[PDB]
């Protein structure tokens, strides 16, 4: 049978080989899809033997029938479609001139950046969404009144993800010259230098570069601009905000996008609430409007309403497990904020991923591609959480369910689910549930809901009984009160994440998982005891708990909200490599040794400062004002967050020197007198009290962000004057 | 079991030729690339099983098990990827014109060099590494305000791998006309002479032929530029030193490597450190500011920070052996200083390759296509010592390791280990050893540390346990107390080098092994017995010992620091082709059959000059002044070494008459008086003085370099003397 393995294994290889070969061309015939379909379920089917008698191995009849089966399938594919495994292997946008909306505001602040600067070649780079209108702000800058006044040659180049540099000097050469026949010979570092003086003969001239999408063609088609110290200026749109390193251009309000819908339907409640699904979109309007043209003026027909290419052209440029760790964020309901770190982790465990450290660039480039939008950011500039466009979420949840079947959102029937790979169900969990389905190739079981449901105890163990291949299990919005006996079986799971309310203990048969990758624990119990055998688990990187766990007596990363009696020695020894550490059992009861640790949380007198490790960047103290001196020693330090009743006192006095703090974060405090100075904050950057001002923090260089929340007047009017004396101020 | 190792041989053959024949062109295709590393992994195995049945037979069903399945393995990827093997057998540059920091002097110094000289067309020729800022250089000197002054015609011609003669003879000739219909049906030649007649017309002309490969392309393209009589110049970039036959391109310091980083990122202890890790090399600083703009400006995110395809251009042009011979470079640790000697041995070794002149041509050819630095060359002037560059050391690494598994550095696992075919391990080595590992397809040990490692002696058959096939063991940093009886079942040794501190006697089993090529024996006893059949090894050419070894009682090349005992008339009549020969064995103890012999090693009165050899080129005595009189009738001695007490004396009169010495080298002596004329050293070109001067070596014509080192004031005065009556002294 291991012989076997190896050969299915090798046939596996070849097929993904094939599989990551064809991915990099779109293809339209239905045969070498429907091949593809093929191919890839075998290979499903085939991962899915290996990992059983794998699972086998380390703990046999039907496992051995299923692999011969599988190669059986294999060679049956090879030998029929061949010749289709062997096969296998310039239009410039026309955009609205007349009626644009919204775009009036926009259009004169890119104007007033262009007409104002200094006298050297300056660009104004407009980055948005596919589709955002970045084509059509820049032609109407390009044709107003005031540019055409300011400019004496306005020059539109479109650039493209393929363009020719001679065809695009020449293109620039023939608005100078009707005899572009005597450059017939010439290089294009001639053409470039020929448009250098052409543009340098003049006075000021605009250039639009529209659609650049590498650095590489900004560079190279630049060397036909020249700087002649007069106020010339290029006008730049991209997708990606790694060209324009801006003019992020907004969106269109809900008004807007109803006055753009009626305009370009006729040249209504239904037609509104069309118009508020685009969520500001222009191009989905657009799309919107075409299809409503069509059918009659009826509001029934109207009320049934309740593009593709263009998202594929930077979607067709990520990476091929870049692609896969796009289209998964489409498992999320539309409109979800998606924590960061959830999706990190759920990244590293469906095996398209330190790991970490790449899953966050892989976040960081599909952000900069204006794929995926941030809205919650950490306080030391880290993103916390962040959604798919509703056009976006559109494309990812149809590739992924239909043409790359990476998961399926939920009712299918048993023939159905046999196919399935991954599941996402967030809206009548308890009724499929009650249907006892059972998926023999399942690998992953999403719900993401906001509103917590109670499993029936007589449905506890449908889950690891129909779909016991899990490898991702985040039921983390579904309160589990026991554990059955199949939980224990799902000897494939990697990330395991759910929720409860009366678990106080872990089982020590959960350490027979010997695959788990992060162990989630949400419970509203005071305090947990794991009896696991946590560091049996060689695998195991994150342990997240909300409540005071209690460990048992390398590659752990995150030991978050453990009992300080489960801070001993022995247990810190056997965590070299943890980098975020928090405890939440009441810290009267009390870290050295752990010298890569740089996040720290305590939540219920300082020891001396050389207690604390030397190598720690950010610490949070809760519910635990002189003694900030201690905190003031610590040479690495950065952030610094006091949340509910951190610091208690009345007067503080700064004289601890924060030599490397940058966020100060102070949180339902009663403090009332505080004196500082310039020199005891010298790198400090961001400071924010909620539910909480000495006139030094103003001779800081680094203080550029200021932010304050509910408190007495003379708080707010202290901000307002250091904020007189770019800095960014914000008081509710 | 004969007729099916021919069979498997031709098989193996076929394979080999095919793989030889796609390593002609780089291959982006997936299923391509899985079916070269399936052939290869064949090729490895029918190898290894060869070479198995090559033992047995000189020394059986296991071995015929093992051809029989891969010979069934080679029939089934011939019938299966038939399609697939039969499948598988211009952008100039945009360099930085505004922020150049650091050729703000090596300009000037072009540019002296350009406009100074005689009045015939000379040419600069820039050679440096691949990304060095050759082009940045020449651009800067291009535009340079004096260049453009004093040039009347400037010319920018890049050439590189694939060019045209008639488009660059057009692109030149449009730079003087713009009817360049009428050259329609000139040849080349014509073209050629009309650019002549256009650089003749006017004054003195700069042409930059950018990027040029072959002195070929060098001869085809001059034939178009005139040689008038005036200073023309001719500033020529490339990476190869054979076409610049110059000025060598210096590295950007770490202050100017932090200057750029931080001009490229911002139009820090972290930043700091990333710029130091480029090794002034502009391109690594100009590929990780563009990686660094992307992420957030974080310490966090600067700190998990710590191309291909230009270094590619190079690695592409070499042959298929020297390609193997350049990546084996990239298996010692970064900055090492890979010894030549070592190097060479090693590259014969491992089959990549009189052979040693085949591999110090190969050496050279690498090192003049700027592939390899060289650091320490002898006082002869052959090189010594040799590193890789670090992005060219990053650049073998990733490419041995993954695109063609060369080798693997090391903890990998049973199944992992299995497809390695070479180990490289310096760091952890006892850590990795006592995990008891088991390759049955490695090749190659190599471990190339520093630091000196003593062995357990529980862990001491671990290797040619765990290792059965090995071919290389270069372990000559690690100490072994004693040899296993495993060691010498080690049938596949070619390449021994191992270091221990009690080995007083090597056994005669080790005579079992007939395949020894290199013996280095490393030990710090005064005193060795080599008890093995030294001379029943037929295929042995090096022995290197630093010990007194004893021999007992014609491929061999080197016998280092053999005991005089052993130079008896038998033991020299067994070495006929014996070139270098060492002894250090109490010379007062004590070759004249050795007519190929060149170096002499003596370590401990001199007898008449015609007892020792007549052919000797190099004779070095350490330990051992008027006898010098006698080495002076050496008619063919060039290099003469005294080291540490090698000539005593008071006062040395030169007498006998060094017609072919070439250097002189006298180190730990206590001569006070040396006289001499420029009579006595007729050829001498180098002097080196080390912890020790007559003014009658000013009148030798090829007295060009002078060493000195820590000695009195006076020697140091007389040198300055000496240098004042191109001459290189150095005085320390
Ligand atoms: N403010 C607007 N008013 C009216 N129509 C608009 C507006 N903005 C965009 N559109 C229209 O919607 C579509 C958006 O395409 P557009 O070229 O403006 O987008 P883009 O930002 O250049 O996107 P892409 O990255 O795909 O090039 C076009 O048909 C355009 O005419
Ligand atoms: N002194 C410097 N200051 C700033 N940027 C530099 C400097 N030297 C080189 N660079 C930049 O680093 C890169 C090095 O490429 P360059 O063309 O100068 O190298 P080269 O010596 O011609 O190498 P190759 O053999 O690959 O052609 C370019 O992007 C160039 O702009």
């Amino acid at each position: 049978v291991k012989d076997s393995a190896e050969s299915l294994l090798q046939d596996l290889n070849d097929f993904n080989a094939f599989l990551k070969q064809t991915a990099k061309s779109r293809t339209e015939n239905d045969v070498h899809k429907e091949l593809v379909k093929k191919i890839k379920t075998v290979v499903n089917s085939a991962e899915d033997a290996i990992d059983k008698f794998v699972i086998e191995a380390k703990l046999v009849y039907d496992v051995a029938g299923e692999i011969k089966t599988i190669r059986d399938k294999v060679k049956e594919i090879r030998l029929n479609n061949a010749l289709d495994l062997q096969a296998l292997q310039r239009k410039p946008p026309v955009v609205e001139e007349d009626d644009v909306v919204g775009f009036e505001e926009e259009a004169d602040k890119v104007i007033n950046r262009l007409l104002g600067g200094s006298s050297g070649l300056e660009v104004v780079p407009v980055v948005g969404m596919p589709g955002l209108g970045k084509t059509t702000l820049a032609n109407k800058i390009y044709k107003h009144p005031d540019i055409g006044y300011q400019f004496f040659t306005r020059i539109w180049v479109y650039v493209s993800q393929s363009y020719r540099r001679r065809e695009l000097f020449l293109n620039i050469i023939s608005k100078f010259t009707r005899n572009t026949k005597q450059y017939h010979d010439m290089c294009e570092e001639d053409l470039a230098d020929e448009i250098e003086d052409f543009l340098g003969k003049g006075g000021k001239y605009l250039i639009v570069l529209d659609d650049v999408w590498s650095p590489d063609a900004w560079e190279r088609i630049r060397i036909a601009f020249p700087n002649n110290n007069k106020s010339n200026r290029i006008l730049l749109t991209t997708r990606d905000s790694k060209v324009a390193k801006p003019h992020d251009l907004k969106f269109l309000t809900e008004d807007e996008s109803w006055i753009l819908l009626e305009k370009k339907v006729f040249h209504e409640l239904s037609g509104k609430s069309i118009a508020k699904k685009c969520n500001g979109l222009p191009l989905a309007i657009v799309v919107i409007a075409g299809a409503l043209i069509g059918k009659g003026k009826t509001s029934r027909e109207w009320k049934q309403v309740d593009c593709n290419k263009l998202v594929q052209l930077s979607y067709d440029r990520l990476s091929y497990d870049l692609k896969a760790c796009f289209l998964y964020c489409g498992a999320f309901p539309g409109g979800f904020e998606i924590p960061a770190w959830k999706l990190i982790r759920l990244w590293i465990a469906e095996g398209f991923i330190s790991l970490e450290c790449k899953a966050e660039d892989n976040l960081n480039d599909l952000i900069n591609r204006n794929l995926v939008m941030v809205m919650q950011r950490t306080s030391d500039g880290q993103i916390k959480t962040c959604r798919l466009h509703d056009m976006l979420h559109e494309f990812c949840r149809q590739e992924a369910m239909k043409e790359e079947n990476l998961f399926q959102e939920i009712f299918p029937g048993k023939r159905e689910l046999a196919t399935y790979r991954r599941l996402c169900i967030h809206s009548s969990v308890l009724e499929f549930i009650s249907t006892k389905p059972s998926g023999e190739h399942v690998r992953s079981f999403l719900s993401f809901s906001l509103k917590k449901i109670e499993m029936p105890s007589v449905d506890i163990p449908t889950i690891p009984k129909g779909f016991p291949l899990l490898r991702v299990f985040d039921v983390e919005s579904i309160n589990f009160s026991r554990f059955s006996k199949e939980f224990f079986q799902l000897y494939h799971l990697r990330y395991i994440a759910f929720s409860s309310d009366t678990i106080k203990i872990i089982p020590k048969h959960i350490g027979e998982l010997w695959n788990i990758q992060t162990l989630i624990i949400n419970t509203q119990q005071r305090s947990l005891d794991i009896q696991a055998n946590i560091w049996n688990m060689e695998r195991l990187r994150h342990l997240h708990t909300n409540s005071s766990a209690k460990l048992p007596v390398q590659s752990l990363q995150t030991l978050s909200t453990i009992a300080p009696e489960s801070c001993t020695e022995e247990v810190f020894a056997r965590t070299p490599n943890l980098k975020k550490l928090g405890i939440r059992g009441k810290i009267a009861v009390l870290v050295k040794k752990l010298e890569s640790l740089e996040n720290l949380k305590l939540i219920n007198r300082l020891p001396p400062s050389y207690i604390f490790p030397t190598k720690l960047r950010k610490l949070s103290l809760v519910d635990t004002w002189n003694d900030m001196s201690i905190l003031g020693q610590m040479e690495h330090l950065e952030v610094l967050k006091l949340k509910e009743n951190g610091f208690m006192g009345e007067c503080w006095e700064s004289v601890g020197g924060f030599c490397s703090l940058l966020v100060l974060w102070i949180e339902r405090t009663d403090l009332v007198s505080w004196k500082a100075s310039a020199d005891h904050f010298p790198r400090l950057k961001h400071l924010v009290l909620i539910c909480c001002i000495p006139i030094g923090l103003a001779d800081i260089r680094s203080f550029q962000v200021m932010e304050l929340q509910n408190s007495t007047k003379t708080a707010a009017i202290s901000a307002r004057g250091i904020r007189d004396k770019g800095f960014k101020l914000s008081i509710f």
